[PDB]
C-alpha cells in the first residue's frame, strides 16, 4: 500500500545501494552522496575513524558515477584514493578530513583522469615538535592527469629529521607528480608545503607558508628542522606559479633543483615572496649538473621578492633562465626578523653550482633591486659566460652590479655598464720601460663597447727601442675587434721633432693591446721606443667595439 | 505508525530546526538550507523584506555547519553578516539580495577566517541622480582573512556629494579591508566599483565600470559627482590585480594613494584600462609624503591601456615603482568622448607630487608608446631623481621622450636618448672672448655617456691669453667622469706653427668645462687664449661617460 | 496521508506541479536533472534525449532554479543556454554526446552571464570521415559574460574546407561574445578554439588537436582536419593566459589578419610547442584595411619551442610587442618534423603576404635559444619604427639578421647590428681607384653608427682637390647630431712636416666623410691631390644620427 510505495520510492529506509524508479525522489535524491548517509554511514562526531564509510563511499561514487559531499571533519587512519575522475566536494570550509594516517603513506591520494578535491581542510596531527610523528598529505601521483585540488586548507603535516625514503614519511602537504596538476585557491602549511614533480602544473593564488619565524622552533637552522621550503621543485617541467603568497618559510619560498631533478620551463610570474629564511626565488644545482640533473629555461618574472635572508633571487649554476621585471628589495625589518643570523642580503644573485657548474645563458633586465644597505644589487661569480644584464635594471638604490672577475665583461654583456680599474705597463720591442705606480688604467664595459682611460708615467728605462704597446686591456685577452677608437691627447718629456705627434691604435695581434707610434710626413714610424725617457708621461683615451 | 515516523524523519513537516537520524530523508536535506524552507520561511515575491529570514538561515548554517544557498533575488535592510567559514551560495545568476539597507551600512559585510559569497547579485537601489540615496555594498572588515567574492554582480551603490566620514555613506561597491581577499569573476559598477585597504588581495579577471560616459551626469566633472574611480586604494599592500576590463570611469581605472595611503608592494598586471575621465593607471602622492602617505613599489607591467583623458599612465611623487611591457596608446576617439574637456592625452607621464615630491628610483622599460599627436610618450619632471628610462621603450609612433630640465640627464639614466642643445662660452685664463651667436652646442644622452660637438665662432677679443676651457657642458655640473675622449677636427685662423695641432681634454677640476690646449714636439702647451683672432673658430667633437 | 504526500511532491514528484515552501517538494525543485520528471531523459547515452533536455531547459530558466546533468546524454540539436542559465554537470563523466548535423553547433551559449561548468561536450571524433562535420561550442554575438569551465570539448571536425559556417567549420569552442570566459578546459578539435568576441578571457585550458600522433598523411594541406590550437579574426582585448598549447596542424595561437581586424590583445605566460606551423602568429593573409589588420598585441612571458615554422611569427603587423619570452629549439625538431623541415627561427619578422610594412613593434628581454646558430630574430627589409632591445639574450642562437643595411637607420637596433661595406672615395676632380683589399666595416648601437675604413688606392687618374669617402651605410638622407672621426695610420701620401689628415662627416651628404688636412692655424681641402697610385689610410669614428 502507502508504505510498500514509500519504500520502493527511497522516500523512507533511503539508501544508496537500493535501485529507484527515475521520478522517485530516492532516485533525485541518490545524484548527491554524503558519507553519513546510508549504507556508509559515517560517525559525525570527528573522533571515531570513518575510513570504511568513506572508501565505500568513494567506490560507490565511482561506479554510479554519483558526486560525493563531504559533510563534516571526518577522521582517517588510512589512505583515500579519489580516482577516475571522481570529485570531492567539501560541503563548507569546515569538511573534509583529519589524519591519523601513518608514516609512510599519504593522507589523500588523487590519480587517474579529471579527479580531484574542492574545499575543506585535510589536516595532519599538527606536531612539529614530535620526534615520532611523521605524516604526508595529498599526492598527486604518476598516473593523475588534469587533476586538481582547490579551496582547500592542507595543513599540519610534518617529520623531523629528514627521511632516508618516501616510506619514512616526508612530511609534505601537497606533492604532484602528475600531468596538469591545478593547485589553486589553497592554503598550504606543512615541512615541505608544496612540492612539485610532475609536468605542466598550475600552481595559482595559494597562501604558502610554514611560518618558522613565529614557531617557536631553536635557531640555528639545520637539516634537522621541521620547516624546510614553500615550493621544493625538482623534476618540475613547464609549470606555472602564478600569483601566490608564499613567506616565512624555514628553507626558500620557491625552489628548483637541481637535486636529483631536471626541472625546465618553469614560468614564476607576480608572486609574492619574503621573510624566508633561505631563499626568495631559489634556482639551483646541488647535486652535480647532468642530463637528469639541471635547471634551465625557466622565467622569473613580475614578482615582488623582500627580506629573504640569504637572498631574493639566487641562480646556481642554472642555464637559459630569465629574471625579468621583478621587484626585489629589503627594509630594516630584515635587521630584526634575522636577529643573530646575518644572511648574505642581495637582491639578486648569481652564482655557481655547488660543484663549480657556470650560470649560463641567462637573462636578467628590467628589475628593481633596492637595498639601503648598498650591498650590489646583482652579483656576478667567475666563470659566468652568455649572460645578458639589461641597461632597463634599475640599481640606482642599491650598489652597483659586482663582478668577481675582470674577464667576465667579454664574456657576458654588460648593458647595465661595468667600471674597474688595471694597472697599465709598456712592452718596448726590446729593453724594458718601468712605469711610476702614479701610472693608472680605467675601464668602462656597456655592451660590447668598453672605453679607457690610460694614463702613463715613467719610472724608469734600459735601453727602450724599436714599437711600444701598452698592456693589459682588460677582458681583451684572446678578443677580436671589429672597431676601435684611440687617441693620445697629452704627453710630456719626449724626443719628438716639431710637427711629430704620438698614434695610438689597436694591436690587430694581440688586441688587449694598444699600439703607440707616430707621425712623419706622408707615413708613420713604429720607433716610439726610442722616444721615451725615464721622465716622459702620456694619456690615451678611447674605446673597443669587440666581437 | 507511517504518519509519526515521517515526521520523525523530516519527509513531512521538514525544517532545518528539528533533529533527523543520519539514515533519513530529512537529514539528507538538512545538508543544504535555503531561507525558503522551514523555520525561515523568506518571501519569494522579491518585494517582501526578508531581512530576519535570511540572518535566521546564515545562523543556522553557521552554528549547524550547512550549506547556505540563495534561491530568490532577496529584499534586505539591515547587513547581512557573513562569517565563521560560511560561504554564500547564490542558486542562479539571478539569486542574492536586493538592498535597501539605509547610509552608514553595508549590504554585505565579510570577515573571518575562509567565509565568502559565490555568484549572483547584490543590487544597490541605483539612483545616481538622488541627491538623497546613499548607500555601500559588500565589506570586508579588518578581521577578514583569505575571504572571497566570487562570481557576483555589485551594482548600484551611490551616494551623490562627498561623505565627511564612513557613517554618511560612501557609496562603495565593493571595499576590502581584509587580508588574502579574492575578488573574481564579478562586475562592479557604483560610485567606487572597488575600493582596496588591505593587504594580500587578489583582483582578478572582474569587469568594473561606472559608466560616467553615458550617465547623463552633466560636466565638467566635480567632486559633487557620482562616479569616481574603478578601483581606488589607500594602505593597499601586496595586492595582485589582473586580468580585469576596467573602463569608461568618473575618475581613475586603477589609482593608488598617498591620500591618507601608505601603498605598497602591488601588482598590477595583464589589464585593460580604457576611456577613463581622469587617468588610466593612477599612482600619486596628493597629501604630503609621510611613514604613513606614501606610494611604495608597485609594479605595472603588461597592460593596454588606451584614451584616459589626462593621460594613460600616471606617476606623482611615487618612489620604486615600475613600467615595464605595456601598451600605452590613443585615437581619435579621445576626442570625442572627451570633446571639450582636453586633458594631458601623455602615454606615460611623471610628475611630482601635489606637495612637489619627486619622483624616486622609478623603472620605466619596454614599453610600447603610439600618440599620433606627437605628444612627448613618456615626460619626465624637474626634480625626479634614480630613475631608469630604458632604451627597450619604443615611442616612434608618438613624440619622443621630453625632460623638464637639461639636468635630469645626469641626475637619472636615459638610456632611451635624449637630445638638445646649448650656447657655448669661452674661459681663457686671462682677458675675455666673446662668441657669435652662430655657435651651437649639441648634446645627446644616452646612459651615462653623453656626446657632445660644439661650434666656435669667435666675434671678438680683450686681451685674451693664458689657458682656456669651453662651457659650460650640460648636465656636467658637480659631476665626475671615469673616462671621456675629445678632439677637434677643424679650425680656422688660428695663430698655430707649422705642425702644431689643437688638443682638447676633459677639465678635471670643472668636469662641465673642456680643457682646450695644443702641442710643442714633445711636450704640449696651455696657452691658447693668445693664438686666438677675433675671426677664428674651431669644432670640437666628444664623449663623457660620468659617473 | 497519500493526499497530502502527493500535495507536498514526497510522491508523485515532479517540477511541473506546485509545491509550498515548506515542502519537500519545494525543496527538492531548486535543483533540477532531465532524469526527474516531467522530463525523464534516458539513461542509456544511446537515446535520444534532446526533447528533454530542452525542456528541462525552458523550465529552469522560466522558473530561476539550478539544471545539473547527471549522466552523459545523447542530443541531436543545439542545445541553447540562455537567460543567464548555468548548465552544471554532476561529475566530468556527464555531459552531452552530439550527434548534431553539420551547420549548427552542440551548445550555443547566450545572453548575460549564462554558462557551462564542468564535464563533456563531445562529437562524432571521425577525423578520417569526408561526410561528417560538427561544430561543438558557440558563444553568439549576444553572449554577454558567459563562461565554460571545467570542460571537456573534443571530437569536432570536418575534413575539408567550409564555404560557409553553414557547411560545418569543425570549431570545438567559438566564441563571438563579449566578455567571455574559457578556463580550465581541453578543447581538441579541428579548430579548437575560435576567437571573434571582444574581451575575452582564455585561461590555464590544454589545447591541442594532436596532429602528430594523427596518422593523417603528410604533408599538411588545406584538406587536413588539423588547424590551429587558437585561430583569431576580429579579436579584440582577449588574455590568453596559462595555457598547454602543443601539437597542432597549423599555429598554437594565431591572430589575424585574414578578414579579421584584431587588436590589444594580451598573450602571456602561455607554454606551446609542437605546432606543425608557428607558435603564436600573428599576421596579415589578405591585404591591409581599415577592417583587416593585426595591432598592440602583447606577447608576453610565453616559453614557445620546436615549432616546425618559427616559435613567434610577426607578418606585416604594428605595434605589437614581443617582451620577455623563452623561444628556443632542440634536437627534437628534427625528429618530430623528419621530413618536413621548415624556418626553425625563434622570433621572426616578415611582410604581410601583400608586401606590407612591419611598424612600431617592439622586441626586448627575450631569451633565445638555437643549436643550429639560425638568428635568434629575423628583421625583413621594408620594416619601420620597431626597437629591437639591448635585453634580449641571442649568446646561444645565432646573431640578430637584418635583410639590408638600410634599416639600421630605419630601425632601432639597441641590440647590436654588425656589418660591412665597400668603400670608394669621390675626388673633386678626377678619379680614385681602391684596391679590393679596401674594407669598411660598421655597427650600429642604437641611434649611433660605429665604422671602421681601411682605404687602400689601386691606381689614380688625375685626382684633384677635396675628398669624400662614401656610401656610409644606412646614412643616405639621414642627419646626426653629432660625429667624431680619426684617421690613425697613413702611408704614402704626399704631406709635408707637420701636415696630418683630418676627417669630419659631411654635412651637405651625410653618408660621405670629408678628408682633408692641416696647415698651421687652417686647414685645407686639398687632399684628392696628395693621394698616390700606392696611398693607403684607415679611418674610424661613430655617427650619432637622427
Ligand atoms: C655585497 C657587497 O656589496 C657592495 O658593497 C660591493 O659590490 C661589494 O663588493 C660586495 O661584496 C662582494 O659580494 C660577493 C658576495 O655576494 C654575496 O652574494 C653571494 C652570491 O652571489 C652570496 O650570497 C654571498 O653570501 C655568502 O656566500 C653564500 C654561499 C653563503 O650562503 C650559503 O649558501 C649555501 C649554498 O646553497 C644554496 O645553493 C644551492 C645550489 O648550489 C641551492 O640552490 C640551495 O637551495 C641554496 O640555498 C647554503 O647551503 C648555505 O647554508 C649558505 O646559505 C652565505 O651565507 C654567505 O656566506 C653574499 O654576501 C663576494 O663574492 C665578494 O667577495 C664581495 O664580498
Ligand atoms: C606633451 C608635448 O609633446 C611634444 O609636443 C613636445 O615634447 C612638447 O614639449 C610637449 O609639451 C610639454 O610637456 C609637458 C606637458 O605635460 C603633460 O604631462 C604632465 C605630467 O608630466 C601633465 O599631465 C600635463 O597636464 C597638465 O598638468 C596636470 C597636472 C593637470 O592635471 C591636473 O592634475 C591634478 C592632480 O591630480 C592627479 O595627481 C594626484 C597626485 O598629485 C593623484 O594621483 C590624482 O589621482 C591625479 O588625478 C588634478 O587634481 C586636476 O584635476 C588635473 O587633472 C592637467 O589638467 C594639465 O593641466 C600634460 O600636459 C609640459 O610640462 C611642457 O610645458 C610642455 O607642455
Ligand atoms: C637563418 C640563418 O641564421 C644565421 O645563420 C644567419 O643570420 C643567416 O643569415 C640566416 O639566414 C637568413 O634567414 C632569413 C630569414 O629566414 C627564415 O625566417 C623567415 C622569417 O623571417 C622565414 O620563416 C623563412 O622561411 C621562408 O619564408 C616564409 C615566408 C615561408 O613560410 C611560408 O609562410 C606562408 C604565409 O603564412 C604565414 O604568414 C601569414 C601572414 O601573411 C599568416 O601569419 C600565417 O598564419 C603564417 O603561417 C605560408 O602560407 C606558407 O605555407 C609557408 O609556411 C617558409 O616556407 C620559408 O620559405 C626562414 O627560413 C632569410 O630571409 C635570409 O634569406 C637568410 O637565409
Amino acid at each position: 500500500m502507502l508504505r510498500g510505495e514509500l519504500n520502493n520510492e527511497g522516500v523512507i529506509n533511503f539508501s544508496h545501494a537500493d535501485t529507484y524508479g527515475n521520478d522517485s525522489v530516492g532516485a533525485h535524491l541518490q545524484n548527491v552522496v554524503y558519507p553519513t548517509d546510508a549504507p556508509f554511514n559515517a560517525a559525525t562526531d570527528g573522533t571515531t575513524d570513518t575510513t570504511v564509510a568513506i572508501k565505500s563511499a568513494i567506490a560507490h561514487c565511482i561506479s554510479k558515477g554519483k558526486k560525493l559531499v563531504l559533510n563534516h571533519l571526518f577522521m582517517i587512519t588510512d589512505t583515500l584514493v579519489i580516482s577516475d575522475g571522481l570529485h570531492v566536494e567539501c560541503l563548507t570550509s569546515d569538511s573534509g578530513v583529519k589524519s591519523d594516517v601513518p608514516a609512510g603513506k599519504f593522507a589523500v591520494k588523487i590519480t587517474g583522469a579529471n579527479s580531484g578535491w574542492f574545499g575543506g581542510k585535510i589536516l595532519g596531527k599538527n606536531l612539529p615538535e614530535s620526534t615520532t610523528v611523521r605524516q604526508d598529505g595529498v599526492l598527486f601521483d604518476e598516473n593523475a592527469e588534469y587533476c586538481f585540488i582547490t579551496g582547500t586548507e592542507v595543513t599540519g603535516f610534518f617529520a623531523k629529521g629528514l627521511h632516508t625514503s618516501d616510506a619514512d614519511g616526508v612530511g609534505y602537504g601537497i606533492y604532484d607528480k602528475g600531468y596538469g596538476t591545478l593547485i589553486s585557491k589553497c592554503y598550504a602549511n606543512s615541512k615541505f608545503c608544496v612540492a612539485l614533480g610532475g609536468t605542466e602544473g598550475r600552481v595559482l593564488k595559494n597562501r604558502i607558508t610554514n611560518n618558522y619565524l613565529t614557531s617557536g622552533e631553536a635557531k640555528p637552522w639545520s637539516w634537522a628542522s621541521n620547516y624546510w621550503d614553500g615550493i621544493v621543485s625538482e623534476n618540475a617541467h613547464r609549470y606555472v606559479i602564478a600569483f601566490n603568497d608564499v613567506s616565512a618559510c624555514g628553507q626558500s619560498g620557491i625552489y628548483f633543483g637541481g637535486n636529483g631533478g631536471y626541472s625546465t620551463d618553469n614560468i614564476i610570474v607576480n608572486n609574492t615572496v619574503y621573510a624566508c629564511w633561505n631563499r626568495g626565488i631559489d634556482m639551483g644545482l646541488f647535486s652535480e649538473k647532468s642530463a637528469t640533473n639541471d635547471v634551465l629555461r625557466n622565467i622569473i618574472k613580475g614578482n615582488n621578492t623582500y627580506n629573504n635572508r640569504e637572498n631574493n633571487i639566487w641562480l646556481a649554476g642554472v642555464s637559459n633562465c630569465s629574471v625579468v621585471g621583478n621587484t626585489s628589495w629589503f627594509d630594516t625589518n630584515y635587521d630584526v626578523i634575522f636577529a643573530g643570523y646575518p644572511g648574505g642580503h642581495i637582491c639578486i644573485s648569481l652564482a655557481s653550482g655547488a660543484n663549480g657548474e657556470a650560470c649560463v645563458g641567462n637573462t636578467i633586465d628590467s628589475n628593481t633591486c633596492i637595498d639601503p644597505r648598498g650591498n650590489a644589487g646583482i652579483t656576478v661569480p667567475t666563470g659566468a659566460t652568455g649572460n645578458v644584464f639589461g641597461s632597463g635594471n634599475n640599481l640606482s638604490q642599491a650598489g652597483a652590479i659586482y663582478i668577481a672577475s675582470p674577464d667576465l665583461i667579454t664574456s657576458n654583456r654588460f648593458e647595465l655598464a661595468v667600471t674597474g680599474s688595471f694597472t697599465p705597463v709598456l712592452l718596448p720591442e726590446s729593453g724594458s720601460i718601468t712605469l711610476s705606480s702614479s701610472s693608472t688604467g680605467v675601464f668602462r664595459a656597456t655592451g660590447n663597447r668598453i672605453d679607457f682611460s690610460v694614463t702613463v708615467n715613467v719610472s724608469s728605462i734600459s735601453s727602450p727601442s724599436g714599437n711600444l704597446n701598452i698592456a693589459y686591456l682588460p677582458g681583451m685577452s684572446g678578443k677580436t675587434s671589429s672597431t676601435s677608437m684611440f687617441i693620445i691627447d697629452y704627453w710630456n718629456d719626449l724626443t719628438l721633432s716639431s710637427g711629430v705627434i704620438p698614434l695610438a691604435s689597436l694591436n690587430l695581434e694581440n688586441q688587449d693591446q694598444i699600439t703607440v707610434y707616430r707621425t712623419d710626413g706622408g707615413r708613420v714610424l713604429y720607433d716610439f721606443s726610442s722616444l721615451m725617457k725615464s721622465t716622459s708621461s702620456f694619456i690615451l683615451k678611447g674605446f673597443v667595439d669587440f666581437n
